């Protein structure tokens, strides 16, 4: 059975401490679930399942994906499930949706991701035992759960250095990559290219009515090489990775409605694309940034496509260091990658990004009539995911 | 094609603060992943994916299933994903594994779950923005993420009172059911019925050699009705639910290896059973304990079996009130359910319980040569899951 | 012996979270100890003892008064002690310094107080024992140690409401009194009246050289009764005390140098004033704001003065409600009280305020050649202190 | 013209986590203030002031000395003040009382100290501003406020090592001195020597009436040199200081009632002793243990006594290393010092110790009919206090 995507919706991506900071992640997920459904013309009643990625879940309450489904107005009869494959989560949700539809387990699935990194708490390990003597640590959940390698006991940014070193990716190269990502995002914003895919979030106000948030507020206007060349390295003093050549910490959500090609025809719906293939993959945690290479290669082998056959790709930009090594290793046309900018510019709400970049992908494929697309992301812990789509 | 379970393993279940209290959930998962694979005859390199449920993940680190997979001996090339469908997570991981195999996405999946309720920490909401003036709250992640209804803002034990009230499940019925579970579990312990399925966990000692932990230490030997009759309600002064007729807070893990029947044959392995069918369902959060009814009915319909066709069942005993309502509504033969006792006696590590009970099911089906089996659980937030297995 | 005050110095008072928020209280004390000695012309090694009030000492390290003395450049041979009598602390240090010199215990004492309310942390009571299950509290040390009545378990602002009820002090009356304090403080700033008494604090900056902080930044310019009428009650929703008719939360320090008349004659120093008398008093915690009545009466009885003999007074303005009641019960001439504004305008760094007001008193007595003066303050928990001074 | 001590009371000293662990310090204080007044035959209403040392006050509430007075049943009319001079606090309070009486400021003062080290909590610095990104420290208040040198940034135990190096005090001498201390305390306990001075604290129980705590439960009966000679140094690998030759972390309170000799005659009371003299001193923080040398010399000079005129002394044993160096430098007869043991055996509740050793001294002087005694203590941050008393 051929699996299609019938709609795609994302929030604008908030800055850290920004416009979405007080909006809990399942409330962001609800916005995009409700809007994905409306745009597909599928009633809440008709949904078989909701699957939402969310990484940072400490104190979020039972099953955040169910919370989003219910806030979106889906009835209690529709089950939901939360998933955590770190940055891969939002796209892995769509892979799971596809698996379920192919197996006959589900007919229509809303899949996506949600994340509020701003609101992530601190945790007190051992709080039940107490601390008989000496200092104790309050651990940052966003770092430990989101940004810290279990196996090597260091920041993701160190894996980015490992990659830079291994693959010979210079500071200059990474900064040039980052300015390209900012400049492209800026040009796309101003050209109106994000207008269709963005769904507004109504922010409550102390006094008067709520005000819509609907612009990617992390995008740096007028960015220049020389605004990046001067920063010091963030993770190692002799390093190459900075705040400007890595993605941000951000808030946001993204969803897609998926169903069999046969169900779409029955409902009279025109799909956006057909899911062609997808794959996961694993690599050493030390170089997790390289995840997208084996995953993209596997997705492409499954599709019977080469990297040259692709018209458009969205490869998540966790760090310019890894994004560049990935391009080098894949050999594909970088002029067709992240054509509207990437995470360095737009931001990276971890559990959501996987579906965010697919939403952007789908909208640009239609705009330029591209037929073959792929979305891929690296995953902390040493993994990758990739999903290929086709219009025709 | 056709999906088979080739092996199954679980830890003994620890009591709250008990023998497993200091061993992180992913360390529990690794024990069972490693032993499932040994029991099946499968080399770590041959695994396609690991899916593990884990509900309480505050400060657990990046992707707890990945941590379990790596700690089990799986190579970095083997991807892994964590899921949260609350008490259903365990059995939902097997469902996801099945979908994946049927869709041709994976060949060999290790599916299961893991939980250490003892070690769940407290969290400090708003730590990131500070507390300008006034007291702050540390929140218990076990309650908020594991046991608390989001929509109605009370404990699961209140949902159990709503089910008792709706279905006319009495305190005395609940208590006799609880004694029954204890007595059945006692019998099984004394008969060595759990010897095969349990994998020991080595507990480090203050001095000397590690001690093997391999007995379900929550089970109460010699339990009687007069030992339960006089307790006071735990959640509601006028209520029927007590600590003796509900399960506990517990630690443990369980896992199964899943593959296509064609892969089993290629490798020369003899399956424990075939997956016949499965299903999920949603109900009102208020009466979440009733989830296994629509889930089991759907799973049965899909298998084209009646309730009377089943030879053995494992239905999770979150609360006696709910288990009894499910039996009342399904009308099946209670003498074939939880034949070696259930969660009230053995315990309930939430993220692991769904796979735990499957593991117990499969082992007993072999000993009594049962042909048709069903496992089902209820799920906080108003869901159920059910999975039917066939031997022949 | 007659005890004289030979010099007096205070910081500007900072806003909550304002210019001094990042300077630990003993660094603030060190500024005023160093400047008071320098203005007296007394070398560091001639000092017998340092006495500093500081109320909020949680995590401040051993003996905040000794920390100040050492940072000020006094040798280790000069012993120091910290004291806590809440808002009375700063004045009570001067009383203790007088007691010591009269007893022959000490020759030259540096006495005052120091407080950083901005930097007071939260505390975790019960942390050695751990938290078995459910919510735990982080308690705000500024509130519990500073602003909370032990005996009645409610804020100091409720004692202010109690006083306004008992003595018939209306919202409007409180608001006019507050406008007066602001308008006198603003007049005094514009006329340079704080110029002599304030010692700058250098504040490090992101770029370039440190900036001097030397102006009372809490003072509200152009205050009128309409400025006050829009606030809502801050502590009792049905009451009359608001943030604009109560003092602030503030940071600062003050110190004076005290010695016998004979020692000042031997060193050739012309005193600012002679200590005439002083006293303490206790009242019911519920009306602590009245403490200055029995303490002032007792100080005046000891001096052999009447309230009408005073030329100038500084009565600390914790709350307009209590300041008014005090004036009403003393019957003294309010045109002579807080002539350059009070704590409602200047702010109220709790441990330091008692000496801050003395410094202000002394400078204005010298400016207008007033002969008889009195400083008094109320104290949480139901106390007053008062100190009378005489120039001649 | 002449100040006397009319009564003396202390609690038994609690071991860390032991019988007093749940009793807040001001409750401890209240036991001894109440009992010292009863023993003196003084009416609470005729008390002029209460002065109590307390070093660890995080979350203790407003002015712990007032809380103790009030709990002891002293009326609101009696003011109180808390002081911190670290281990000197307890004795310093008596000195302040003497000063006050000699100045004519007070007639009758209850002075001492109180401390519960067991209950000192953890604090969260920076909690008010928040932790935007990163882990945050919980700091142990007992250590930072009680036991850590600000200037050198190390434990008090390191100052004891500097003392040992400087004065040639060997591990062997330290262990001999610790054994002697334990042995003398055990002997004094067995002989009934602490019976009169101890006031019971009633410890509430699970069921039934409270049980009285009335023994110094930290004293190690049966102590031998071989029990101490094998221990590892606690602070410095090449050092000499161990847990066995230092005092502990302890809970307890002590108070005395001080008045003029004229007031005692008027009220018909027979004094315990006459304060002959007292003094403080300052030394380098690095060798704070030496504080009692200059303070004792100065107190003996003020008394016109030589070290040989002394009949009995109490010199606090915070560390055997510093106690021996003090004896070495004073040259006095060590057979008359800490004749019933000292802090190594009895314990060291920091803010109370200074008064504790005074209470012990006075009781022993009366049984021996000793005429001239001295108490003295070292103080963290480099200070010392001493007080001489005479009977005749």
């Amino acid at each position: 059975t051929d699996v299609v995507i019938v709609s795609a919706a994302r929030t604008a991506v908030g800055k850290f401490g920004g416009s979405l900071a007080k909006i809990p992640a399942p409330e962001l997920g609800a916005v995009v679930i409700k809007a994905a459904l409306e745009r597909a013309g599928v009633k809440p009643e008709q949904v078989s399942e909701v699957i939402m990625g969310q990484v940072l879940t400490a104190g979020s309450g039972q099953n955040p994906a169910r919370q989003a489904a219910i806030k979106a107005g889906l009835p209690a009869m529709v089950p939901a499930m939360t998933i955590n494959k770190v940055s891969g989560s939002g796209l892995k949700a769509v892979m799971l949706a596809a698996n379920a539809i192919m197996a006959g387990d589900a007919e229509i699935v809303v899949a996506g991701g949600q994340e509020n990194m701003s609101a992530a708490p601190h945790v007190l390990p051992g709080s039940r035992d107490g601390f008989r003597m000496g200092d104790a640590k309050l651990v940052d959940t966003m770092i430990v759960d989101g940004l810290w390698d279990v196996y090597n006991q260091y920041h993701m940014g160190i894996t980015a250095e490992n990659v830079a070193k291994e693959y010979g990716i210079t500071r200059e190269a990474q900064d040039e990559f980052a300015v390209g990502s900012q400049n492209k995002a800026e040009a796309a914003q101003k050209a109106g290219k994000f207008d269709e895919e963005i769904v507004p979030v109504l922010i409550p106000q102390r006094k008067g009515d709520p005000v819509a948030f609907k612009t990617d507020e992390f995008v740096r206007q007028g960015a220049t090489l020389d605004s990046m060349s001067g920063l010091k390295p963030a993770f190692d003093k002799a390093g190459t990775v900075t705040a400007a050549n890595a993605s941000g910490l951000n808030d946001g959500a993204a969803a897609v409605v998926v169903m069999s090609a046969a169900k779409a025809k029955e409902l009279g719906l025109t799909p956006l694309a057909t899911i062609k293939s997808y794959a996961n993959a694993g690599v050493d945690p030390k170089v997790m940034g390289m995840g997208p290479v084996p995953a993209s290669k596997r997705a492409l082998s499954r599709a019977e496509w080469t990297p040259q056959d692709l018209d458009l790709m969205e490869i998540n930009e966790a760090f310019a260091a890894q994004a560049l090594a990935v391009h080098q290793q894949m050999g594909w046309d970088t002029s067709k990658v992240n054509v509207n900018g990437g995470a360095i510019a737009i931001g990276h709400p971890i559990g959501a990004s996987g579906c965010r970049i697919l939403v952007t992908l789908l909208h640009e494929m239609k705009r330029r009539d591209a037929k073959k697309g792929l979305a891929s992301l690296c995953i902390g812990g040493g993994m990758g995911v990739a999903l290929a789509v086709e219009r025709k």
